[PDB]
């Protein structure tokens, strides 16, 4: 059982300049609630992107995928491939390169869509594209306490 979870702008951007280009508290609560107690699998750049006070992610087995040798990610397990990372319920938490690896092995995608306008720039990290082999159910557009509009989508593999 492999699930992907990500937050994207409407245009499909998930990352810019080594971080996430918006702040959405309700998404962090959603992310924490869905991943707590499970293994979280991430690419090395995404590990690097975690704020120090949240690295490693507490209450979850953190697995970092890299091509480096002897990489030290304190409090995490370091592996050399996605297959190694996956040997109950496992969540792949980004970024774009690791999503692209994990999508064919996944039965579930949990997407937060953030209604901000961010035209993709050259080096952006982009969300994977889901076709009609995926069955989605969406919540309503909601307004965060901070004022940003967002909505949750849950996709299962048909
Ligand atoms: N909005 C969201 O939901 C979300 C979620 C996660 C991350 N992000 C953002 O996305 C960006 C990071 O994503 P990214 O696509 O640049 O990077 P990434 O997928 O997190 O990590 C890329 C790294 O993964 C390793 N890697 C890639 N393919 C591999 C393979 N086949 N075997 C072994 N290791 C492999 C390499 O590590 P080495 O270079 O060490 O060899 C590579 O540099 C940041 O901006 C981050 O903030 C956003
Ligand atoms: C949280 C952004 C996000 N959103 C969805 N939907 N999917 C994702 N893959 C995703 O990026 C995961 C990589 C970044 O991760 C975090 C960075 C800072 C804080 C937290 C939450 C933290 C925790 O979880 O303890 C606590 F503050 F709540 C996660
Ligand atoms: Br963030
Ligand atoms: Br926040
Ligand atoms: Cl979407």
């Amino acid at each position: 059982s492999v699930g992907l979870i990500w937050a994207q702008s409407t245009s499909g951007v998930i990352g810019r300049d080594g971080g996430i280009p918006w702040r959405l508290p309700e998404d962090l609560a959603h992310f924490k609630r869905l991943t707590m107690g499970h293994t979280v699998v991430m690419g090395r750049r995404t590990w690097d992107s975690l704020p120090a006070a949240h690295r490693p992610l507490p209450g979850r087995r953190n697995v970092v995928v890299t091509r480096q040798t002897g990489l030290v990610a304190h409090g995490a397990q370091v592996v050399g491939s996605l297959e190694q990372a996956l040997s109950a319920a496992t969540w792949v938490i980004g970024g774009a390169q690791i999503y692209a690896l994990a999508l064919p092995l996944a039965n579930r995608c949990e997407v937060t869509e953030v209604d901000v306008d961010l035209p993709p720039e050259d080096e952006d990290a982009l969300a994977p594209v889901l076709d009609q082999t995926w069955a989605g159910t969406s919540g309503e557009w909601l307004v965060s306490r901070s004022g940003l509009r967002y909505r949750m989508h849950s996709y299962r593999r048909l």
